[PDB]
């Protein structure tokens, strides 16, 4: 029947609806149940379900092998949209522990050598400075992120790019400052510098 509620899913989603199912479903069940539901639901073939399961799996997060899994299984998802989804889940992570005790966290995905892994850090925190912590250490996100310029993929440096474009917004100096050390000297650096530099002068 734990089958059955899935198939029901399949069925419904197929047609913040998927994260408003995950959010009461969290918020109705134990945690030992839902997680279960979490990993059953995230083998659907239907991506909207998947998605459905990857809220889920940043509602339990404080379950280190539920961030395990987001962190190297939920990172190979095929769905576009489920990778958006990882993002958003492995932000509720860093909410729900606190973006500043969340930092080794947030090191170790942006170092990972999953491209999607990488990229579910740097755009799930956007916008970084609007956070708890980087909103009084601007220099923690702009680091961070500027340490990914020269990421080999592609994907990942246009959230590196919007990352930094977004804080730039609010700390222009402290980006302009970041900004002038950078020897533009291949073509994954500049793609990211001229997202990053459209407000500095």
């Amino acid at each position: 029947s734990m089958k059955q509620y899935v198939a029901r899913l399949e069925k419904d989603f197929s047609l913040k609806e998927e994260e408003q199912r995950a959010l009461t479903d969290y918020k109705s069940n134990d945690g030992e149940y839902i997680k279960k539901l979490a990993f059953l639901a995230y083998q659907s073939d239907v991506y909207q379900v998947r998605m459905y399961a990857v809220f889920l799996f940043g509602y339990l997060s404080k379950d280190k092998e539920i961030l395990i899994f987001m962190r190297d299984e939920v990172s190979k998802d095929n769905n576009w949209r489920v990778q958006e989804v990882l993002a958003k889940a492995f932000d509720e992570f860093c909410k729900k522990i606190e973006y500043k005790k969340a930092l080794p966290i947030i090191d170790e995905w942006l170092k990972s050598s999953n491209l999607h892994t990488r990229r579910a850090a740097t755009e799930g925190l956007r916008i970084w400075t609007n956070r708890p912590y980087f909103k009084e250490n601007p220099n923690e996100a702009i680091r961070r992120i500027a340490d990914l310029k020269e990421d080999v993929s592609e994907y990942v440096r246009k959230s590196v790019g919007n990352a930094l474009r977004d804080i730039s917004k609010k700390f222009p100096d402290l980006v302009k400052i970041e900004l002038k050390n950078w020897k533009l000297e291949s073509k994954e650096i500049n793609q990211v510098y001229k997202l990053a530099s459209k407000f500095i002068d």
